[PDB]
């Protein structure tokens, strides 16, 4: 596409996967499907019972002789759904005699019991799996901090709750042409976010600015304001944080195209102490303000520094 | 609050969230709620079942004249809750006929069956999730050790059962002022407790003093004894380890403020080995005993060594 | 063997183990064995009942007298499987009485009930455990990249969903000869695929070329194009990554024997770019087209470059 | 103790942990205890039913001339354990009267139902939790490898399964003495078994000799053969591996002592080729032989080599 990975976390005929994702449903949808399957099974078994009643429908409905046709289930009407409910739900009341010695399809009862236990097991499994928030800045910025040009992207958690001890990874994807003439459509170069020093794992208790220093080994070493607009480089940032309870790393992914990166601006502070509690403005959490950042190349700035040292 | 993370492990209208907290309950609380929901279901079902026979309940309670006004039940006005218990718990005794041929409403027993299965499934699921110790020094200290100024804090296991694969990470939170003049309220800079050499990952069999050397890279590089009181920088130290008995990872957080960071001290001995075993005293683990350590800063101590070189 | 680890992922009387793998069965096989075992348990219960009633199967069956050799149950000798189905499935219809005076032993019912509960409990857990792809290029290649010789192997995600957070680890197993004189049959030397730089934890949208630079530290540092056929060195590469949809860890072992690792070839581009249209074809993933890669030994080539520099 | 951690993996009043130990039982023990629990529940309820027989023992209990002393359950004798089995496991027949309209309390049925459901749920949960190989060389050896002194300890997996990512970590515990005169009784100093080079996650298809080179940073940098016995160094090695089929992490802990470390010893090849195919001999795993090595210290050896080369 134009943008490789979208800003939310997405990059840009099967009868088994539908069953797998059916367990991943809202509780109301799950209970609704759970009642519907049972109702269908009861209705089908009741229809089966009426088909077994074709043998004795009119011969001795109330004659009660020594042999009434071959009475099975002792029910005189098509409303034998009572017998079906009692057999499936294992609540046989005996008002309807389970069966006579007459050779009916007792195997129909064998099917109801196994099917019910199997349907019940499936429903229990579906109930078991079903019952058992990070934000990045809109515009990553470039600013001059502590004598070095740096690339800054802010990270936070919108909710008051924060998933502490997060880890950050940054990958710059852009096309590279090598010395031999090899063209790689999507070259991936990792960005230092403190991995060497162990600074990747950090606390986000407040919204904080993740900083990549531009240096000789950095992918941006020779990036300058002059050519940064044209270059199609794309930055993709993945954040993995283990939740406070039953912690598991959740991948919060964002992207920054050359348009989103801004030169000469830096994020505007989000923390201000009032009455011992630090006001956190999520409205200004993304907002960036102009700073006096040199427009020369980072390598050019280093060369100017060495010239000054002499 | 002025102190960011407290010493214990804490930093300083929803139907689903309360339901999630309810599954996380004591065993006694869980069995109590499990019996209470069933009792409510049985009582409600008894009342609703009583409503169906209201027309024939007084018409012929025991008269049964020529089997007329069939009640769709053989139950009497009082203690008809037995029919509710039989329907919900699937005992299905035939003393009271579940449903007479007279139709009335047979859908009441369908509702009871689905509700009972659903309530049973939810209770089983809540029961399934329910069934299925590190300590830090009160005061961190600084002393001269092995020719280098160092910062030490005790880390111990309260229970004799060991915690394997303990990893210790220390992050110092203080407000940095950049060269540009952009103020960072909560700048987090990592402290090297052995991450490079793999000394970070340690097996704690007894309380062991984790030590960070104050070198050029250390945030404390230029902290003299006079400076340590002045600065309000805070340490946050986290130990993540799994139990020896079971592979369950526990994360224990702790904090240290300038008030609890002492100078010219060293921890006392927790273990003295004699009589066939280590003599373990946790009385002295929190306690410290003073030492004579140069008041000059670590950078200043290296400067003093340079002066000795002259 | 000739090849240590095969190309797919494989390297080259117990009641508990077969039982453990039995839970890992196809859904159809599991439901089939479940219904079959339930039917078998029911068939056995019916047979034991005939033996229990064997003494009174005639004596009071023919007489139909009052409490005189009254049978254990009010059932006939033939079609007595109904009693077993009712007792085991907990239907308890009551046309046949559960136990009578002059019982002749009611112990069988206790055994049947415990066995039935145990069977259901055991086979619900099996149902629960049961209900609750990266391709490597066939031929690793050697190409001249960025002014240095490099060993590169293509990794492809067959699934349209992109694999995320993939870590690559490469180990060269060779018959190392020590200077001491010890001959190590299977000496494992790790290969640097970006571990220090952090490039191992790569993000693959499309099949990408994993590259190892042949430097002094590299195991194949002195390997030569003439000797590339001679050697018996084998490369084992393992990829552990998370799917975008799900965080599932997998292992994909591969082998690159002396013959499979070509010299002078570079991979075929998988991605087709059409005005922002990205197409990934796995038909061309394995193809390699030749380049005039320098055939001198990497160490020899570096030394020649050094001599040229002078 | 004399030895801190034993060679197998061990280092050297509660009503909650007993339940955990009971869930952690053999399958036979779990089914046995469950059947015993069911028998206890039924037997206790049956007595209680005989106690309910106190109010109406024989007034119309047998003869039944009138409804006087109409029984809660129509059971003539103390052997009313048929009623207990029927009520608790929900197979009520009705040959024995379920309830009457003259009872002294039918709360016992409610108690029986709740206890039975709770017992079944607990016994299903226990069954669910219940249903749902590394070895080291007996004595480590210090030998001359590739012209440099090294510490070698052989580790392998007995089962042929291809355990993956068998990361190995070595910690040397000794009573190190500081310049201050305060000696930590246990000082954990990390040993570089490949963590710096990324060689730690070794494969164990063939038993393989883990090698630690002795350099300036190595703990044994100054140790010598004749001086090895006097020292108190204790080496503890922990190996973590995963089985092929996404197996759970398995942690094996082993130890060594001063007299279990030997000089000029090389493990004999665990696998020796037979008939053109290498043969695995777990009998030869622990086997060692005396090899020709120099007896001087590693630091002293380095100084001697430097003197020879000036």
């Amino acid at each position: 596409i134009q943008r490789y990975v979208r800003k939310d976390g997405k990059c840009n005929r099967y009868l088994t996967d539908i069953f797998t994702t059916l367990v991943d449903l809202k509780w109301r949808f799950n209970l609704l499907i759970f009642v519907m399957v049972y109702t269908v099974t009861w209705l089908f078994f009741g229809m089966i019972w009426w088909l077994i009643a074709y043998i004795r429908g009119d011969m001795d409905h109330i004659e009660d002789p020594s042999w009434t046709p071959c009475v099975t289930n002792l029910n005189g009407f098509v409303s034998a759904f009572l017998f079906s409910i009692e057999t499936e739900t294992t609540i046989g009341y005996g008002y309807r005699v389970i069966t006579d010695k007459c050779p009916e399809g007792i195997i129909l009862l064998l099917i109801q019991s196994v099917l019910g236990s199997i349907v019940n097991a499936f429903m229990v499994g579906c109930m078991f799996v079903k019952i058992s928030t990070l934000v990045f800045s809109t515009h990553a910025v470039i600013s001059m901090r502590d004598g070095k040009l740096c690339l800054m992207f802010r990270v936070g958690d919108l909710r008051n709750s924060h998933i502490v001890e997060a880890s950050i990874r940054a990958k710059l994807i852009k096309s590279k042409q090598t010395s031999e003439g090899e063209f790689i459509p999507l070259n991936q170069t990792d960005i230092n976010v403190g991995y060497y020093t162990g600074d990747d794992r950090l606390f986000l208790v407040s919204p904080l600015i993740i900083s990549h220093e531009i240096n000789q080994q950095s992918p941006f070493w020779e990036i300058s304001k002059a050519q940064l607009p044209k270059e199609e480089l794309e930055i993709v940032v993945i954040l993995e944080g283990m939740v406070e309870a039953t912690g598991m790393t959740c991948q919060a992914r964002s992207s920054y195209i050359t348009s989103e990166i801004l030169w000469g601006y830096r994020f505007t502070p989000v923390l201000t102490l009032e009455d011992g509690f630090y006001e956190v403005d999520y409205n200004s959490f993304h907002e960036t303000y102009e700073t006096s950042t040199p427009s020369l190349s980072a390598k050019e700035l280093a060369e100017l520094a060495n010239r000054a040292e002499s």
